[PDB]
């Protein structure tokens, strides 16, 4: 049983129109083969101009973060319906800063992802665990809160599963002094499907992506592709250099 | 004791591309004097866009919201040296959507205009209170406080109060159509100046632009502009409307 591989990278807050219009070109002429989703989250500001620099068929764009109201009195918010009038599938949900850092809870991540998915977007549906509740060993604890707000919010429409990509991040080894294994990775993965099968549907449980943003490198990756049950990279700062291109020739390799 | 009167109109989260382009262009074709200042507010999304439609050489392009931190792991979040990179001067920055609806703390908004003000740009900073607040007549106090917020983050620095614009909006009259009658609105820009001289500078006072926020509209505004401490308006609603066009016009005339 295959999935698709899908890799996504995070820009965050960096760049410039400069920087978008020579990275964004950059990965184009990158050849992408078609057994592969490739994906990058630009910032907001430079959503229009990344996609005039996409001369790829393969390639897209995506945002980093998206509201639970459509256009309306929701002042410094972007919604699914911009996105989607600028021809946008992919957007990310749940990242770890918007979570840990900006106090955004799991209902309004659930909320969020759930909107997107009602209009046929792609969600990047970001959940993980910090070094605190690794250590308590609420690993599966945490993840799960934050997968199964999803389960609730999306509820009986389960067909929309089918848009989300799950992305692991292993917070707790970002720059705590402690970096993981892709044993530790695919643990989590398998952990995570397994839920997934056991409490959503057993039959799509095989279909659902997992993708690993957990310091995925050009080495150290070539073995966890090999992880079984890890589908992919949700890239992060290394998304923005030339090593972002080799871990997408690696993913297919692998 | 005279000011430079000063009109912005904020999107929020509204738009579609085409959309940005036809009401831009009908803004820019629109006689715009040297006498007044002119800003818009599209989402992130649609600045490069909007900034492309504007051939004007009087109006301004700004942002509804930036971040208080700066470039890298901010997900979601856009920073200042984004947005001069961009060619912007101007940000909104405390708006009672992201205030009274986000969470934004009131030192959340003081970080975010001090940042911005440090890197010399003109800040639309927002105070105002809710219909409790009003009765419990605690108006002063709550405008204050967020006017106070800032005070203490900008600190030794007080000059950077000079590219701040006060955006006064009630809470109760924004979106309501109920609004604040010019003896009402006057009555709180006083108390606000009667802050600044107090408690900042008393020179410096007679410049500050206080501009009023919420249900502004035409003949209303009429009024609204006459009364000699408000200094302009933020308008949201009209903004979208070739009745903006309209406003401006009046605002010059008074």
């Amino acid at each position: 049983p295959a999935r698709r591989p899908f890799i996504g990278g995070n820009f965050k807050c960096n760049g410039s129109l400069d920087f978008i219009k020579s990275h964004v070109a950059a990965i184009a002429a990158h050849k992408i083969p078609d057994s592969v989703d490739v994906v990058i989250a630009p910032s907001a500001v430079h959503l229009s101009t990344a996609i005039a620099a996409n001369t790829s068929k393969q390639l897209r764009i995506a945002a980093q973060n998206v509201y639970l109201e459509g256009n309306g009195a929701w002042t410094g918010e972007t919604s699914v319906e911009m996105l989607q009038d600028m021809g946008l599938k992919h957007v990310i949900v749940g990242h770890s800063e918007r979570r840990r850092i900006m106090g955004e809870t799991d209902e309004q991540s659930a909320k969020k992802a759930k909107r997107a998915l009602e209009k046929g977007m792609t969600v990047i549906f970001c959940v993980g665990e910090t070094l605190d509740e690794r250590k308590a060993n609420r690993t599966m604890e945490v993840n799960i809160a934050q997968l199964e707000a999803l389960g609730k919010e999306l509820g009986e429409s389960k067909m929309l599963w089918k848009e989300v990509v799950i992305a692991y991040e292993p917070v707790w080894s970002i720059g705590t002094g402690v970096v993981a294994t892709p044993e530790q990775a695919e643990e989590v993965h398998v952990g995570l499907r397994k839920w997934f099968a056991e409490k959503v549907a057993a039959e799509g449980a095989q279909h659902i992506r997992i993708i690993y943003g957990g310091s995925a490198n050009g080495s150290n990756d070539e073995k966890l592709g090999q992880c079984p049950n890890i589908d992919g990279f949700l890239v992060g700062g290394a998304s923005l250099k030339p090593e972002f291109m080799t871990m997408i020739d690696i993913l297919t390799k692998t």
